[PDB]
């Protein structure tokens, strides 16, 4: 079945709880597999220890730059970047999980979790999952963001992995 994965998130070293995500491998298998493997670390690199570097309330929480920690970096399990798989899934509401990019065919490791319907991103960012449990933890993360995206506490993925 579709992978079920988790992110355990801290703020300034204090646990906020766990976000559980379903990865829709039945629709975007290549994109789902990249995220799954970056959660387990099985390729020797991944999300463990990296940050939510940009968090904008009433928009989205962005993470996954485990190379430069500022939105300029990241890499996929396939190479530096990989193509846009498809745009079949849409940004339907809060809790959508989607890939960040710098234009067409620039997916790496950066991703975002929506806190509102971001339908204006449809057809430009590859959606690949959604929050199963822990939207309250996502709201905690959101509360440490700002309109510029700068966070008022250091938000870290303390641990991550796969549940099924
Ligand atoms: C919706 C969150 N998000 N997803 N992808 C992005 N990328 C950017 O904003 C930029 C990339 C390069 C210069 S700006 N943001």
């Amino acid at each position: 079945g579709n992978p079920l994965v988790y992110l355990d998130v801290d703020a300034n070293g204090k646990p906020l709880g766990r976000v559980v995500l379903e990865l829709k491998a039945d629709v975007v298998p290549k994109t789902a597999e990249n995220f799954r493997a970056l959660c387990t670390g099985e390729k020797g690199f991944g999300y463990k220890g990296s940050t939510f570097h940009r968090v904008i309330p009433s928009f989205m929480c962005q993470a996954g730059d485990f190379t430069n920690h500022n939105g300029t970096g990241g890499k996929s399990i396939y190479g530096s970047r990989f193509p846009d798989e498809n745009f079949t899934l849409k940004h339907v509401g809060p809790g959508v999980l989607s890939m960040a990019n710098a234009g067409p065919n620039t997916n790496g490791s950066q991703f975002f979790i929506c806190t509102i319907k971001t339908d204006w991103l449809d057809g430009q960012h590859v959606v690949f999952g959604h929050v199963i449990e822990g939207m309250d933890v996502v709201k905690k993360i959101e509360s440490f963001g700002s309109k510029s995206g700068r966070t008022s506490k250091k938000i870290v993925i303390t641990d991550c992995g796969q549940l099924s």
